[PDB]
C-alpha cells in the first residue's frame, strides 16, 4: 500500500459486475481509468495543480484538519456506447467525461 | 452531509508568505468538502466518470469513491515584493473556489 504521487493507474470496468449490462447493450466494458496518489508539500506544477490546490495543501502543512490537494481526473475523454429505446430500436450516445486521460492534485 | 464548499480564510502570516505578499492580509479561499454519496444523486457537480467509480467502488474496496474537489474557481489580485524590492501588482489565477462537485 505504499505511498507514491499522485498519477494514472488502469481500471477495466465490466459493466455486468456493476449491474449496468441491463441496459447498455454494447460495450460489455471499458478501460475507464482513475487517479490515485499523494499531491505532496510544496505541490509541483507537473503535478496539474491550481493556485488554490498549491494553497489549500500549504494550509494543511499548518493545520493537519484541513485535508491536502485529491488526486482527481483533470482531462476526460469520451465513449460511444449503445442502448434500446422504448421501442426496441439502437440508440448510438456519445458518453462525456468517461475515460480519465491525465490526473492532477485538486 | 454531503460535498459542498465550506469558506476558508487563508491568513498570509500564519501560512509564511507574509514577507513576499504586500496585500491583501489573507484572502477568502474557500475549501470543499463532504461525502460522495453512493448511488451518485443530482445537484453533485459530477462527471459520468465519478458515477462509474463511485460504482465500481461499492464492489471493489481497492478502487477508491470519488473525491469531492473544487470545480469553479475564480482569481485574485495581488501586491507582492520582488527580487528587486519593487512591490508589483500581479494577477493569481485559480485562487478562489466557487464551485465543487464529485470528481
Ligand atoms: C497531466 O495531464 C496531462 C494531460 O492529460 C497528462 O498527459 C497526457 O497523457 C495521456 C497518456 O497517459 C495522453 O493521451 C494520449 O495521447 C496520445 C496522442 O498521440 C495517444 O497516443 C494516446 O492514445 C491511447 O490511449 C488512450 C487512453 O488514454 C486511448 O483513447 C487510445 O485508444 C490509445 O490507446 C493505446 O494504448 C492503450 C493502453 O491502455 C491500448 O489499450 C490501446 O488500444 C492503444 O494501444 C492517448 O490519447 C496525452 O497525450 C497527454 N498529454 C500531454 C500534453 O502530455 C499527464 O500525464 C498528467 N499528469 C499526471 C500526473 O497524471
Ligand atoms: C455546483 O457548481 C456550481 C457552479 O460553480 C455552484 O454554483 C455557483 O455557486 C456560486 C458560489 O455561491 C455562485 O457564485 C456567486 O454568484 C453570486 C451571484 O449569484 C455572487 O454574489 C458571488 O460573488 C460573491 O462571492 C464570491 C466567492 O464565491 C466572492 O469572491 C465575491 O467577492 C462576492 O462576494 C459577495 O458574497 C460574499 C459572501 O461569501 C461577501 O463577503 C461579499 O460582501 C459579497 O456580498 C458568487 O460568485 C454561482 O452563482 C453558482 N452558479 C450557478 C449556475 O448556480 C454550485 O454551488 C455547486 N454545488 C456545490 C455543492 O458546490
Amino acid at each position: 500500500r505504499l505511498k507514491s504521487s499522485c498519477k494514472r493507474h488502469p481500471l477495466y470496468v465490466d459493466f455486468s459486475d456493476v449491474g449496468w449490462n441491463d441496459w447498455i447493450v454494447a460495450p460489455p466494458g471499458y478501460h475507464a481509468f482513475y487517479c490515485h496518489g499523494e499531491c505532496p508539500f510544496p505541490l509541483a506544477d507537473h503535478l496539474n495543480s491550481t493556485n488554490h490546490a498549491i494553497v489549500q495543501t500549504l494550509v494543511n502543512s499548518v493545520n493537519s484538519k484541513i485535508p491536502k490537494a485529491c488526486c482527481v481526473p483533470t482531462e476526460l475523454s469520451a465513449i460511444s456506447m449503445l442502448y434500446l429505446d422504448e421501442n426496441e430500436k439502437v440508440v448510438l450516445k456519445n458518453y462525456q467525461d468517461m475515460v480519465v486521460e491525465g490526473c492532477g492534485c485538486r
